[PDB]
């Protein structure tokens, strides 16, 4: 069944139909033929929402099937209004790319590595291998502002075999059953995620470094990207 987020991830209304329902102690998991809500994935975190007006309290994937938690019982099952909270979606999808667009800055610049991230509510962090000063971290935010108002194209897509081969990258790529995605900041960086992305860098708006500290071998950055920055 359908996964309309990785088809395109701007759609924030859709049509559905309820095609599973299951009673779970107070709450209703149902299944659609299509679904835009993200369940989760490169730590990013999930969609909320509304199926015909009742809300959507959690999302999340089993065995390749997205299920959404209604706090509601489903009266009509077909032909839905399905409408996802676009601002806690495109909030995740800037904080993600944020961190993407830091780490490639950092590598293009300086060659510095990442080693870690985290994209949390209120704050997102980014792990830079080895001590980094004030200087070269202000940099890196500039540069990164400085290729957000150059709009360059994000591009999300699941490469066939044929083009995997050519795929060009600096990680091992992992060993799956699943399908590779690839999100590539073009030009500047390509790396294996299960993300939601913005489709370019101008989506951001703005990119702000909050502090920074040491963390064993590295340097813990916190940020702001979007909405969260001004
Ligand atoms: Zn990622």
């Amino acid at each position: 069944l359908t996964k309309l987020y990785y088809e395109d991830q701007y759609i924030k209304e859709f049509k559905g139909e309820i095609i599973e329902v299951k009673e779970i102690d107070g709450k209703f998991h149902v299944l659609l033929d299509q679904t835009a809500f993200f369940p989760g994935g490169g730590g990013q975190m999930g969609d909320l929402g509304l199926i015909d007006g009742i809300k959507v309290l959690d999302v999340y994937e089993e065995e390749g099937k997205v299920y959404h938690v209604l706090e509601k019982e489903p009266k009509k099952l077909k032909n839905l209004q399905c409408e996802l909270d676009w601002e806690r979606r495109f909030d995740g999808m800037q904080q993600h790319l944020g961190q993407h667009l830091l780490s490639g800055c950092f590598y293009d610049l300086f060659g510095a590595n990442t080693c870690g991230f985290h994209l949390g509510k209120e704050i997102s962090t980014v792990d830079i291998v080895g001590f980094l000063d004030e200087k070269t971290i202000r940099e890196a935010e500039k540069e990164a502002n400085r290729l957000i108002f150059e709009n360059l194209e994000v591009k999300s897509y699941a490469p066939s075999k044929k083009e995997l081969k050519k795929v060009k990258t600096r990680r091992a790529l992992p060993k799956t059953d699943e399908e590779i995605r690839i999100v590539e900041i073009v030009g500047l960086d390509l790396n294996a995620c299960c993300g939601v992305h913005p489709r370019n860098t101008r989506d951001l708006q703005v990119i702000k470094i909050r502090r920074w500290e040491k963390h064993k071998n590295a340097t813990r950055i916190e940020y702001v990207a979007g909405n969260r920055a001004v």
